[PDB]
């Protein structure tokens, strides 16, 4: 947290975030790697995949329908605000983010990019219909499809599936001409969300890195700060905020 850094922030033309589950943490909502992740308990194989939705659709919508509430009834953090507002300064043009929850939108972030789906979303297994949802279903009974006769699913993306083409194009023109990024709250090994952060490094951008943990980008963060994101963005768009008031315009 030097002057270097925050001239980095402060000074930037077009600055972006990409965010992962850490920054929902302070949310009291649970991470996926980690102390108390979800992936140390739970088996992705059987709760997260097209196989294990098909093998027992119900056992899965009871784990999401748990998901959901505990997101619903949760509270944006520290983080999430400091995101808001940097973006109200105008200096943060755009926020990807690989968490199905809502807290970004709920903290006011407007420019969201959700690369994995979002727990407010539900969809059909076989039509083309989606919609969203203001509170947890049930569980039983299965949630169905009214347009048709099929089953409903979490609008999330399970490991194995494709995102949607137009959300990865989008993410990658925002990284592509972005010249600095924030990294917060990512383990950075899963793709293709790992790889936008590189975008802007191969072309001679900046990564910022907030994370408790060091992780495989670490060795080319321009910055990493070893800190909770609650913790370290409030102080970083506090100082980012005094910098730009003082700016003569
Ligand atoms: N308070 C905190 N502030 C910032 N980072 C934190 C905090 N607490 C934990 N972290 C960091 O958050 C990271 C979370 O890593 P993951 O649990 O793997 O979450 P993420 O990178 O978003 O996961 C990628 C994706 O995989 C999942 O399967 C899922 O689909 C998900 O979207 C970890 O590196 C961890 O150290
Ligand atoms: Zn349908």
């Amino acid at each position: 947290m030097d002057e270097k850094l925050l001239k980095t922030i402060a000074e930037s033309k077009y600055l972006v975030a990409l965010t992962g589950a850490g920054v929902s943490a302070e949310s009291g909502i649970p991470t996926f790697r980690g102390k108390d992740g979800l992936w140390n308990r739970y088996r992705p194989e059987e709760l997260a995949n097209p196989q294990a939705f098909a093998k027992d659709p119900e056992k899965v919508w009871k784990w999401y329908a748990w998901r959901m509430e505990k997101v619903f009834n949760a509270q944006p953090n520290k983080a999430h605000q400091a995101f808001a507002e940097l973006e109200r300064l105008g200096v943060l043009k755009c926020l990807i983010t690989q968490n199905v929850d809502d807290l970004h939108e709920r903290a006011g972030s407007r420019n969201v990019i959700h690369l994995h789906g979002s727990l407010r979303v539900v969809r059909c297994t076989s039509c083309n219909n989606s919609f969203e949802v203001e509170s947890a279903p049930k569980i039983p009974p299965l949630p169905k499809c009214d347009k048709c006769g099929s089953l409903l699913r979490p609008g999330v993306v399970w490991a194995g599936e494709m995102l949607p083409p137009d959300v990865l194009d989008r993410a990658m023109r925002e990284v592509e001409r972005a010249d600095v990024i924030i990294v917060a709250g990512t383990s950075a090994v899963v793709q293709p969300a790992a790889s936008l952060p590189l975008i802007v490094k191969q072309r001679g951008g900046a990564i910022i890195e907030i994370n408790p943990d060091e992780t495989p980008l670490t060795p080319i963060a321009d910055y990493s700060l070893r800190g909770k994101a609650g913790e370290v963005m409030d102080e970083l768009v506090r100082h980012v905020r005094k910098a730009l008031s003082l700016k003569l315009n």
